[PDB]
């Protein structure tokens, strides 16, 4: 399961390879994947909706997929994950970028840190449901995303 | 015409209104608009191509529209303009964000500052060809984008 506290063991060359494979297809059409992942997370997790101000009024999954605000937010989130995937070999660069992002979530967007893993899970199901390796990569991302809180 | 030096007169309430109108449709489907604007700029301005490292190998306009790298870069650029459009009433906020962006272009991406206006022109043709008001908004953006150089 995905964790957002403590530490997780490094990624093995084997795990990185599977991740890159499962990711390629999804990121290949990130504009669609991203929106589905975000629309899914948003609709099924009511408690977290108050944190998407620009989505006020939107409710049906159909309205969301059409809002340019939703698409932009999804494209940015989905590309952040991609940056992480592209940096599995430079864990130092991966950290700097995410810690920076952590700060923005805590100081500006003011989002409750508990949902990072909830959304991470949706991304995991969609990309490679069941793969522990990918779950490990999402854990690193969640742990770093909470580093500024 | 669009300028990237000196200063330009403030935007009148009348100009801001036309801008918001011409922009709404374009930004409404920014993922497509952005890619066309960028693909157009890139293909017709060979001299500036060396500054898009992630596009090495890409040549036909068809290849570009399919690359995820091109789409992401276009979506980011097109949204930067949108941020500016959304801030015409808070020229102070508009400056901070752009100056920051100026620094990135000069210190990291290392892009030749002369093309800002060339691309700004393509964005102007597409959005509201001929409108001086919109050209004024693009000038503010180019002047600020060169402030770090
Ligand atoms: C793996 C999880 C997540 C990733 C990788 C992620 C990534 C990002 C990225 C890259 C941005 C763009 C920031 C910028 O424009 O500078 C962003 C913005 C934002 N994120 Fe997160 N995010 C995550 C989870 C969440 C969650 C769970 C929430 C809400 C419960 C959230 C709420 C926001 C908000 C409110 C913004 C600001 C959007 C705006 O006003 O334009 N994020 N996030
Ligand atoms: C109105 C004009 C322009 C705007 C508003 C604009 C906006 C942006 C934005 C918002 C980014 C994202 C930066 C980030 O990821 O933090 C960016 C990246 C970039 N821009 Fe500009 N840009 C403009 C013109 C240009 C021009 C003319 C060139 C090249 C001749 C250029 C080359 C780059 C490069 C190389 C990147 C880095 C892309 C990457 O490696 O991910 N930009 N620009």
């Amino acid at each position: 399961p995905i964790v957002d506290t403590g530490s997780v063991a490094p990624l093995s060359a084997a795990e990185k390879t599977k991740i890159r494979s499962a990711w390629a297809p999804v990121y290949s059409t990130y504009e669609t994947s991203g929106v589905d992942i975000l629309v899914k997370f948003f609709t099924s997790t009511p408690a977290a909706q108050e944190f998407f101000p620009k989505f006020k009024g939107l409710t049906t999954a159909d309205q969301l997929k059409k809002s340019a605000d939703v698409r932009w937010h999804a494209e940015r989130i989905i590309n952040a994950v991609n940056d992480a995937v592209a940096s599995m070999d430079d864990t130092e660069k991966m950290s700097m970028k995410l810690r920076d992002l952590s700060g923005k979530h805590a100081k500006s967007f003011q989002v409750d840190p508990q949902y990072f893993k909830v959304l991470a899970a949706v991304i995991a199901d969609t990309v490679a449901a069941g793969d522990a390796g990918f779950e490990k990569l999402m854990s690193m991302i969640c742990i770093l995303l909470r580093s500024a809180y």
